[PDB]
């Protein structure tokens, strides 16, 4: 257990809050190593408040602690002194949510389905370890580099006890949570991508959402989308948790579709937005990111 | 050489936001890039050339820094970009811990003999790349290590002296009298970088003119053996700064000299106090890793 640092208060400090959810509050932040005269950059996320002792909190986080995926973001710290303090490498980008609204309307068809790839790689990696989010979705999602994505904040939901619009069926109607339950919230999620960040339901009320799905109805295909992904969404969204695709499916369809991006989805001016170019890529690993599929020409 | 190694940088890409200090070939600044179309900055460290540069001119400096850019090796550091500006600037790597020499000085009597060993052995390990490489240093120093973690560092300004007063004092005596640089008088330069870390920062030579130092070296004077070192330590120090190029030791051999100190260091290091001191730990290397340094090592 050398995967997760113990942290004293001194250690560090909260400089400024980047945003809130559902769970907690997360800050940019600095931290100092005792001895040392440097200051680094790290995101603490300071938890909303019951059930857990400090040993239970610990145990959970050892788990968070020992994820290790490209595309899922570990625990690397925490402090129980008085609120439950988690450090978390900071993500200059911030969240794909905020990324693809920033970029609307000038975003690749590589890029799309490529992260669509990287969110189910991560998901994947979390059912291996029988780690089921809860919630997901592209404010969950970090952007480490524009290239990079990595699924963030998993389990947080379990740890401290609502995404109705992202939530499956089961989850919103019996409370139920599961890997199936996830891939809903990845169709979700993938919609959010493919609409360059629009609000699922917009202006439909939580209450009236299951019912809503009750009577078939489902978000509506994306003007980008082909059937063929819009199909695929659509396919998250089955009443029948077992019918509805795996991870690892997921993971192999949207690679096969992005060795023919332009196929997929129709986007203006697609032809200048690839992928960067070598120069690019090797730089931007250089300074943010020393830790894809491409089209097939 | 492969030139997506080194990007070329508009000016209006970064911007200076400190001066971190200044040495014979220039100026460097701590910097900020903005990604062409990105919200973000992101840290870099600039090095902008004391001389104003004709086309002609930069064009050398061009065919060099693409091999700079070419070095890979966990011990040194690479040329990440260049900008051609009326002046030119390369841009690296930020290294907030800064120099070994300045590391070893502020932490003068509180460093374990595990670390100094280790030190040795990485800088070895870096230099013998270089070698490899066919690649002359000529500018080897403790200044011219730089920290990433305490648990790692980098040889840098690697080609500066190419592309270009002369550091007398870590030259070997061929050097000095006839402008000769080999990987030979970098082992004479990693003698004095040793001797510099055995010393915790000590100025070599002190008090004695830098214009008298072939005259004492010609003597048969050398570097005192310094308090925490034993004869065995000493004396592969005494052996980079045999008259004979030929007769000083390989980098090869350095890297398994050291390493086999590293194996038992209160052996070769003779340090008071040396068994309270911090010694690198797997929850400390962790937190290191995935805060600063992520880089195959
Ligand atoms: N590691 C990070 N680095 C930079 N920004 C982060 C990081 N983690 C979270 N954020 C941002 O912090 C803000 C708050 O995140 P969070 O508190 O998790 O709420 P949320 O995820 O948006 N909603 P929720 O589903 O309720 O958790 C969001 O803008 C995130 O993008
Ligand atoms: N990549 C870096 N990150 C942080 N500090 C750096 C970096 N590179 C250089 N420095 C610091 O910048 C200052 C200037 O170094 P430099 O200009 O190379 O002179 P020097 O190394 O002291 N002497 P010399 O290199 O022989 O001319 C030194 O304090 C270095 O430690
Ligand atoms: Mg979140
Ligand atoms: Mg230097």
């Amino acid at each position: 257990q050398a995967l997760l640092r113990i942290l004293k208060e001194t250690e560090f400090k909260k400089i400024k809050v980047l945003g809130s959810g559902a769970f907690g509050t997360v800050y940019k932040g600095l931290w100092i190593p005792e001895g040392e005269k440097v200051k680094i950059p790290v995101a603490i996320k300071e938890l909303r408040e019951s059930p857990k002792a400090n040993k239970e909190i610990l145990d959970e986080a050892y788990v968070m602690a020992s994820v290790d995926n490209p595309h899922v973001c570990r625990l690397l710290g925490i402090c129980l002194t008085s609120t439950v303090q988690l450090i978390m490498q900071l993500m200059p980008f911030g969240c794909l949510l905020d990324y693809v609204r920033e970029h609307k309307d000038n975003i690749g068809s590589q890029y799309l389905l490529n992260w669509c790839v990287q969110i189910a790689k991560g998901m994947n990696y979390l059912e291996d370890r029988r780690l089921v989010h809860r919630d997901l979705a592209a404010r969950n999602v970090l952007v480490k580099t524009p290239q990079h994505v990595k699924i963030t904040d998993f389990g947080l939901a379990k740890l401290l006890g609502v995404p109705i619009k992202w939530m499956a069926l089961e989850s919103i109607l019996h409370r139920i949570y599961t890997h199936q339950s996830d891939v809903w919230s990845y169709g979700v999620t993938v919609w959010e991508l493919m609409t360059f960040g629009s609000k699922p339901y917009d202006g439909i009320p939580a209450s009236e959402i299951s019912s809503i799905l009750e009577k078939g109805e489902r978000l509506p295909q994306p003007p980008i989308c082909t059937i063929d992904v819009y199909m695929i969404m659509r396919k998250c969204w089955m009443i029948d948790a077992d019918s509805r695709p795996k991870f690892r499916e997921l993971i192999i369809e949207f690679s096969k579709m992005a060795r023919d991006p332009q196929r997929y989805l129709v986007i203006q001016g697609d032809e200048r937005m690839h992928l960067p170019s070598p120069t690019d890529s090797n730089f931007y690993r250089a300074l943010m990111d020393e830790e894809v599929v491409d089209a097939d020409e």
